[PDB]
């Protein structure tokens, strides 16, 4: 795990996600006009239920998925008709963002993007500043970055479809 | 800021950020285009030419500044509505922070900008002009942080 005393508990709810790193493509982011993106975790018995809406063009899409623990405190792999993505808690407070590593592997590729969640649309200074020292740290160049645009079409349908 | 020499802010300035209400938205528108700036001291005055996408184009500003009491303050007379640029932090080096009120005819505009010498590793400017807006009434919803798309930057640094 790269944070070695996770627990998913202090993790579960709604999250933004305020920026995202990829190369490389374209545009991625997203275309155109770009929308941001959100997440909820989900404690299902032994799965983690992630439910992230992205915009894909004409389009928010909702994306519901499973993981699991990937042998690691913090390492957890969510396997699609793809391929496997396994995904890693790089740093996090426990309280207002988490820095998270994804590897995918697609079609035969093998790329890496990093994520920056937020509890909260505000006062993210700390989080992104830590988010543009890390990626760095894993060579990602200030034009690999995005900073999403605080359009909350899609994050709107993503706390509507869960509050009923 | 308060000791301040223009020979040090001479020159080719990429705009990474700008703040406004605000616007319508915002820049842008988308895909939005980087903004730039040019200063240059022509006959006692501060020539300012500044690029930025404008729905659907590169729009290129030139404009004359007047020093505006105190060091680092100057004023942009159009016609007869004003723009005045306070710079608010600089490290003298690799970036400016700019303050502008601007009196578009009626409208009042408050936007603050950050230019930085350079188009990477521009962390620590960011992350203090996000504590300089927050302090100044913005939101970081208020926030915009600049493409890389050079097409804006590219005019400029050809000739205007």
């Amino acid at each position: 795990a790269v944070v070695k005393d996770f627990d998913i508990s202090k993790f579960l709810g709604f999250w933004y996600e305020i920026a995202f790193a990829s190369k490389m493509g374209t545009p991625g982011l997203a275309h155109k006009e770009e929308k941001m993106g959100a997440m909820v975790v989900e404690l299902k018995e032994n799965l983690l239920a992630l439910t992230t809406t992205y915009y894909s063009e004409d389009h928010c899409v909702l994306e519901k998925v499973t993981a699991t623990e990937g042998d690691g405190p913090a390492k957890f792999q969510v396997t699609r008709l793809s391929g496997k993505k396994e995904v890693v808690v790089e740093a996090t407070d426990y309280l207002t963002y988490a820095i998270i590593d994804i590897t995918s592997l697609v079609a035969g590729a093998v790329h890496r993007t990093m994520k920056l969640y937020s509890r909260s649309l505000d006062d993210n200074g700390e989080a992104l500043y830590n988010f543009r020292k890390i990626t760095s740290d894993h060579g990602f160049s200030e034009t690999d970055l995005y900073i999403l645009k605080h359009d909350l079409t899609c994050v709107k349908v993503l706390q509507s479809a869960a509050e009923s």
